[PDB]
């Protein structure tokens, strides 16, 4: 139901994977598929986006940022480690595991559902939301419908969880999620966002999610 677990690594240098891919190919005895896209993420910014299919890798880079690029990967398959070590050897880059803080987890939740159409109209793919806490464990759940009626009554926001769901959880319930140890955010049949990883039902991540990840690791 939710098969794909993603791990995130920040990279000290921005990479042009086109210029080394043949060495990886000779290393693995196969021809990897490498897709390259220049993507735009409106705020109602531009990124270079690599995708490597062998188990999958996704790279997001931005030259006008201090920490210019990160990668994320899913599957296993130990060839992922081969890929990582190959990157470290071929490019001489420093890579570190990415851990998502609570605020960043909420931003991640917003990025997972919010998108913008051709005529710059905001749209939100709504799912039932489950907030998991661990100081002992307890969770709160807001069904899809309630979430939708919550979005409309705020109303227009690129951050429905931070602008609507959570403050409403304060007003009517009396709970400050910001004051509580949030360990997981579950969007039913879509995505689970944790501190150290993101799980998805599909074999990909929203571009907005990638953008939020890259923006979060800026020293």
């Amino acid at each position: 139901a939710m098969p794909y677990t993603w791990k995130f690594l920040g990279i000290s240098k921005q990479l042009s994977l086109e210029n080394g891919i043949a060495k990886l190919n000779q290393l693995l005895n196969l021809e990897v598929d490498l897709d390259i896209q220049t993507i735009r993420v409106p705020s109602d910014d531009e990124y270079i986006r690599y995708e490597m299919r062998l188990s999958k890798f996704i790279f997001l880079g931005n030259s006008k940022m201090e920490v210019p690029m990160f990668l994320c990967y899913c599957g296993t398959d130990n060839r992922n480690e081969v890929v990582l070590q190959w990157l470290k050897a071929e490019y001489g880059v420093i890579m570190w595991p990415i851990k998502f803080e609570q605020k960043t987890m909420i931003k991640l939740a917003d990025a997972s559902i919010v998108h913008v159409t051709k005529e710059n109209i905001e749209q939100i793919t709504w799912f039932s939301s489950k907030l998991y806490f661990e100081p002992r464990q307890f969770s709160i759940e807001i069904p899809r419908e309630s979430c939708e009626g919550l979005a409309l009554g705020y109303g227009n926001t690129m951050h429905p969880y931070n602008d609507a769901i959570v403050p409403y959880i304060y007003n009517e319930t009396g709970m400050a999620v910001e004051r509580l140890p949030l360990t997981s955010v579950i969007l039913a049949g879509h995505t689970k966002i944790m501190r150290e990883s993101i799980v998805t039902s599909t074999r990909s991540l929203r571009n907005r999610v990638l953008a939020v990840v890259l923006q979060s690791i800026q020293f």
